[PDB]
């Protein structure tokens, strides 16, 4: 199961590790994608994500817009895990570059609630602009299922760990 993380409550666990390589090792029912409106896979965790299927995630989430059209910030949907997972939950935090409304974060980590237990990454942080521990505060705030965060950076883990 999933392995080496640091207990932050009773449902948020965290580590410092790639979400690709923690999928490919633990196989979870559920990997979470920070996703944008139009599911393009290009960098972040998404393209990661994407890359790891063989851009199998990519050509299903282009057959899923053409027939439901962009999904909302602060939204989600469920697809295929592909090989990383059983399925995948793209979420859409706010993205602060854009101008999008932090306050979206929350509605974005309530889609979390819908699965009893989630590996995932920190929401609108990285490339999406907001602060990491911002982040973490709103989904340690929000979350109530297990959540399992993987943290890519070890600098930026070891702050969160630190001033949690
Ligand atoms: O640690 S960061 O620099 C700042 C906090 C948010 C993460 C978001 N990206 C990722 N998080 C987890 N696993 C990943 N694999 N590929 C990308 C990625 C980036």
């Amino acid at each position: 199961s999933f392995s080496g993380y640091l207990k932050l409550t009773d449902n948020v666990y965290i580590k410092n590790a790639d979400i690709v390589e923690e999928a490919k090792k633990v196989k979870p029912t559920v990997v979470v994608n920070a996703a944008n409106v139009y599911l393009k896979h290009g960098g972040g965790v998404a393209g990661a994500l994407n890359k790891a299927t063989n851009n199998a995630m990519q050509v299903e989430s282009d057959d899923y817009i053409a027939t439901n059209g962009p999904l909302k910030v602060g939204g989600s949907c469920v697809l295929s895990g592909h090989n990383l997972a059983k399925h995948c939950l793209h979420v859409v935090g706010p993205n602060v570059n854009k101008g999008e409304d932090i306050q979206l974060l929350k509605s974005a980590y309530e889609n979390f609630n819908q699965h009893e237990v989630l590996l995932a990454p920190l929401l609108s942080a990285g490339i999406f602009g907001a602060d990491p521990i911002h982040s973490l505060r709103v989904c340690v705030d929000t979350v109530r299922t297990n959540v399992y965060l993987a943290v890519f950076d070890k600098n930026l883990y070891d702050k969160l760990v630190s001033s949690f």
